C-alpha cells in the first residue's frame, strides 16, 4: 500500500498537533479549527476593555477614565504581564477646552499609570472624561 | 486496510471545512489556504482607513480630519458595526501650536463623531488637520 | 483501494504548502505549525517598538519620544515600506502641564516624522517625555 507524499496518494497519519513539523503526516481536520478560532482573539468589549494581538505578546486597551483632583490611578482593564508602553488619550468634551492629558509613564505599574488633565495655568481638574487607548505586553 | 490514527497510517477521510472537531480525519489542502488567507485581515490602506482585528470584532480605525468652525461631524471610514470605544488624536502642525483636540464621545453614533479643534480662551478653530486613531466594533 | 474524500476514508495525498486549493488532499501537519507560528507576529518589545498585524500590511508602532528645542526628528523603530498613516501622541509628567503635542504629518518620511512639544504662547519646548502610538504600512 503507497504511503502518501506530496505527488503520490496514499496511507497516512492524522497528527492532532500544532507543534508537529512533519510534513508527510495530515493535520486533523480538529487542529484546522482550532486554528480558525485562535483567529478570535482573546478580548473585551466592555467601555474599558482590551485585546490580544494574537500569539505576539502585544495587548492594545482603551477606556473612559475620569479625572480627579490630583493625578490618580488609571487601572487598566487587564493587568500587563510585563508592561505598559504606550500609551495616549484625549479629553471628551463638548465645550472648547484645552486640557493637559498627562500620564506619569515614570512611575506605571502592570496595573496602573497616574492619569490627570491639567489646567492651562493651574493644576488638576476633576471630573474630565478622557478616552485612551494603550499597547503593551 | 488500517485506519489513519495518530500513531498508525491508513486511510482517511479530507474534510474541506472549518468547524469540525474530528481529530481522526485530515483537513484539507484548501482549508490551510483559506486559514493562511485570513491572516490578511480585511483593511483599507486609504488616507483614513482601518483593519479588522482577526475575527476579534475589534476594528481599528485612523484618519485625517479638518476641522470646522464648530465641533462637527468626523466620519469614520467603516461604520462601527455596535460602537466607537475609544478615540485619540493630535494636532497636524509645524507651527508650535497647543490646540485642544476634543471628542463627543457620548453623542457618538455608528458613524461619526462630533470632534473640534480648540483655541485655548476661545472657541473652535476652523482649518487644523487632526491626525486620529479609534478602536471599536 | 478507496480515493479519501469528505465523505469516504481513503488514500490522499498530503500537501506541504499554504496556496493550493486542492479540496481532496490533506494539509500536513507541517503547514498546521507554520499556520499557528503564524499568529505570533512580528514584532519588537522595545521601549519604542512595533507589531505587524497579520499580513495585512498594516503595522503599528509606539515609543517614547524626547522633544528638543526645535520640532525635530521622531525616528520610528521600524521603517515604514509605504508610509505612516496616523500618530497619536501624550506628554509624559506628573505635573499638571498642558503641552501641545504636534506633528508635522505632511513633511513625514518613512523613516521620520517631525515632533515637537509646544508652550502654549510661546515656541517648541526642550526635553518633554512623549508617549506616542502609530500605524501605517
Ligand atoms: O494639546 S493640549
Ligand atoms: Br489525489
Ligand atoms: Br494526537
Ligand atoms: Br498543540
Ligand atoms: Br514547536
Ligand atoms: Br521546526
Ligand atoms: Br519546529
Ligand atoms: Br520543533
Ligand atoms: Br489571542
Ligand atoms: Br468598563
Ligand atoms: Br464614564
Ligand atoms: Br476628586
Ligand atoms: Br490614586
Ligand atoms: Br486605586
Ligand atoms: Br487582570
Ligand atoms: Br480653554
Ligand atoms: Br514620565
Ligand atoms: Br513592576
Ligand atoms: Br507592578
Ligand atoms: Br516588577
Ligand atoms: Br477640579
Ligand atoms: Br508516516
Ligand atoms: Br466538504
Ligand atoms: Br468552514
Ligand atoms: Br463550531
Ligand atoms: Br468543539
Ligand atoms: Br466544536
Ligand atoms: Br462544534
Ligand atoms: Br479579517
Ligand atoms: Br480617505
Ligand atoms: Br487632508
Ligand atoms: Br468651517
Ligand atoms: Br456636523
Ligand atoms: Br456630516
Ligand atoms: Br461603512
Ligand atoms: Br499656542
Ligand atoms: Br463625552
Ligand atoms: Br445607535
Ligand atoms: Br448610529
Ligand atoms: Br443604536
Ligand atoms: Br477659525
Ligand atoms: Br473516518
Ligand atoms: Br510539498
Ligand atoms: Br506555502
Ligand atoms: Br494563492
Ligand atoms: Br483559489
Ligand atoms: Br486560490
Ligand atoms: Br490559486
Ligand atoms: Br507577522
Ligand atoms: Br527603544
Ligand atoms: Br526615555
Ligand atoms: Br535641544
Ligand atoms: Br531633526
Ligand atoms: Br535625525
Ligand atoms: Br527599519
Ligand atoms: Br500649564
Ligand atoms: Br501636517
Ligand atoms: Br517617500
Ligand atoms: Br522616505
Ligand atoms: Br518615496
Ligand atoms: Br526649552
Ligand atoms: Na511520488
Ligand atoms: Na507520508
Ligand atoms: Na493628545
Ligand atoms: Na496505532
Ligand atoms: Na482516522
Ligand atoms: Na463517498
Ligand atoms: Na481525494
Amino acid at each position: 500500500i503507497p504511503t502518501a507524499t506530496s505527488t503520490t496518494a496514499g496511507i497516512t497519519k492524522v497528527l492532532n498537533v500544532l507543534n508537529s513539523n512533519d510534513v508527510g503526516s495530515a493535520l486533523s481536520a480538529a487542529q484546522g479549527k482550532v486554528l480558525n478560532d485562535k483567529f478570535n482573539f482573546q478580548n473585551s468589549k466592555n467601555q474599558s476593555g482590551y485585546v490580544r494581538l494574537g500569539d505576539s505578546g502585544l495587548i492594545i486597551q482603551w477606556g473612559v477614565f475620569t479625572s480627579t483632583k490630583t493625578q490618580s490611578n488609571l487601572i487598566f482593564p487587564l493587568a500587563f504581564p510585563n508592561a505598559l508602553l504606550s500609551i495616549t488619550g484625549n479629553l471628551n468634551s463638548n465645550t472648547p477646552d484645552v486640557i493637559g492629558i498627562d500620564f506619569d509613564l515614570s512611575t506605571a505599574t502592570k496595573t496602573s499609570i497616574k492619569t490627570g488633565a491639567a489646567q492651562v495655568g493651574a493644576s488638576w481638574l476633576s471630573g474630565k472624561k478622557i478616552s485612551w487607548i494603550a499597547i503593551g505586553y
